[PDB]
């Protein structure tokens, strides 16, 4: 579906609304599939960490790698990337009153399905900049009911809380200030995600008064 449309029709007015928005199907199963194999590629050629340490011969948990999308053997990604730059870019000025100049590169987590989790967090609590959080999912045929993995988002200040399954292909939109504390349940099987961060141009300004 369109990205203006998609974006205008829905990204907007769902995000303004509940501060969380989830888009299936966003770039289709051949496209997915090709990020999933790229992805793939990236970590049997070894460009994610060991995993963030958990505890001699410890555990250790989510891997990670930053990719800007021009590397050799991300086209995909990087096509990805520019996509979801493409969405964000007809929701301007639609999205809150922020007004997304930038972003970050793209982060590439892989939790190796041993268990491993991440502990319930906000991704921006000091201010840094970051308004809008974007993850993508390709985790084909994906069963939280038996590899787990579900993120759970505690929305606003709201009692209880949405469940956003790793499913595959999907895209998800959620802002990371205080408003979104959430946690990555427990991982029985290899999961993916790709996560980029906007930033919103005032509070990244004054933020740079830090460096
Ligand atoms: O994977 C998901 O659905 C949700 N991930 C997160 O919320 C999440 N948030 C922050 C993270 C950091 I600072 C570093 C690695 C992974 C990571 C995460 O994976
Ligand atoms: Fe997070």
């Amino acid at each position: 579906l369109p990205a203006l449309k998609l974006a205008l029709e829905y990204i907007v007015p769902c995000m303004n609304k509940h501060g969380i928005c989830v888009v299936d199907d966003f770039l289709g199963k051949e496209t997915g599939q090709q990020i999933g194999d790229e992805v793939r590629a990236l970590h049997d050629t070894g460009k994610f960490t060991d995993g963030q340490l958990v505890s001699s011969k410890d555990i250790r948990g989510d891997k990670i790698t930053w990719i800007e999308g021009k590397e050799p053997g991300c086209e995909t990604i990087g096509l990805l990337m520019s996509s979801m730059d493409d969405l964000i870019r007809h929701c301007n000025g639609k999205l809150g009153s922020y007004k997304i100049n930038g972003r970050t590169k793209a982060m590439v987590a892989c939790y190796p399905g041993n268990g491993t989790g991440y502990v319930r967090h906000v991704d921006n609590p000091n201010g840094d900049g970051r308004c809008v959080t974007c993850i993508y999912y390709l985790n084909k045929d994906w069963d939280a009911k038996v590899s787990g993995g579900i993120l759970r988002i505690f929305p606003e200040g709201k009692a209880q809380f949405a469940d956003i399954e790793p499913k595959f292909d999907r895209l998800l939109f959620f802002w990371s200030d205080r408003r979104n504390p959430h946690e990555v349940q427990p991982a029985y099987a290899t999961r993916y995600a790709i996560t980029v961060w906007y930033f919103d141009a005032d509070e990244r300004a004054r933020a740079k008064v830090k460096y």
